[PDB]
């Protein structure tokens, strides 16, 4: 059975866990708690491959299920959505370990509406980000939305399509079951030492 | 002709430029001096943003991303590992605290480079006998960290060899000596590191 190793946090691997549950893949986790030889996190091991880099890991899983895109144009479209979600999610992580977080968050939250609106407009004519069918950037976006809502519970008040998308992802039977399961890591969002999304509880 | 739009800097687009030159693709640039999301790439029906989507698209058109999920993952892994270096520079380059943040980065750098050094002991390029897009990403990353610290490759003779091997590819050698080459800046002009009009 494939092994996914990471900290016992949401962090970089949360969209990968959602994708795996969506696909009903069987996998074990190595969960590293607060306290090959270090090692390098996250990693993903099945028979064939040994991977590091969270984006290589999620892309591989998507790739094994033919979800990366059927032609160069489609695959670039998916890569583009990926990069656009990462600007949000990395935007959070970039400031979440600062003593100055309270200041830096002002800048971040000022730029967030424009970042969100691309996804909003995209969602006005598509059910999921790439259309009728779920793709891996959908779970990346879900994770980014979950994280920013802890930063600003109001940040989606002006985005009803994104509000709807978040509920839609939550209603996928595999996902709804996973979020209610004992497998679900609710918190922390970042490493425990973080000023935002760290600590033991919300 | 495809159009590549970006600031007139090296920045996020330099490896893409090296890939297009490697492949001898005819392309036009829109070079912004001194409003569109940058970079953009426009060929016939595709209009792309996000620099990773662009370089991967160009690679994809030339069948260079990988033949199976395993090989594609390996290339994405290489990609992500180069970006840890390149973005690592970028994230401190604009800080008032650059000089102090530099110390931490240069202390973490040998650890990052060693992975590439080992991988290059028994392969000519990152993925073996043939060039892939992460080679040009690595080239750009090496060029950048050498301005930060001229001696940071002294412990890495296989990386020093690799950088010269890339420069000796005839397309690359020619492009580097051409009028199209943008030598400087490495970052936005306003950066503390790799900014300004000249080195």
């Amino acid at each position: 059975s494939p092994i996914l190793g990471y900290w016992k946090i949401k962090g970089l691997v949360q969209p990968t866990r959602l994708l795996l549950e969506y696909l009903e893949e069987k996998y074990e986790e190595h969960l590293y708690e607060r306290d090959l030889e270090f090692p390098n996190l996250p990693y993903y091991i099945d028979g064939d491959v040994k991977l590091t880099q969270s984006m290589a890991i999620i892309r591989y899983i998507a790739d094994k299920h033919n979800m990366l895109g059927g032609c160069p144009k489609e695959r670039a479209e998916i890569s583009m959505l990926e990069g656009a979600v990462l600007d949000i999610r990395y935007g959070v992580s970039r400031i979440a370990y600062s003593k100055d977080f309270e200041t830096l968050k002002v800048d971040f939250l000022s730029k967030l509406p424009e970042m969100l609106k691309m996804f909003e407009d995209r969602l006005c004519h598509k059910t999921y980000l790439n259309g009728d069918h779920v793709t891996h950037p959908d779970f990346m976006l879900y994770d980014a939305l979950d994280v920013v809502l802890y930063m600003d519970p109001m940040c989606l008040d002006a985005f009803p399509k994104l509000v709807c998308f978040k509920k839609r992802i939550e209603a996928i039977p595999q996902i709804d079951k996973y979020l209610k399961s004992s497998k679900y890591i609710a918190w922390p969002l970042q490493g425990w030492q973080a000023t935002f999304g760290g600590g033991d509880h919300p």
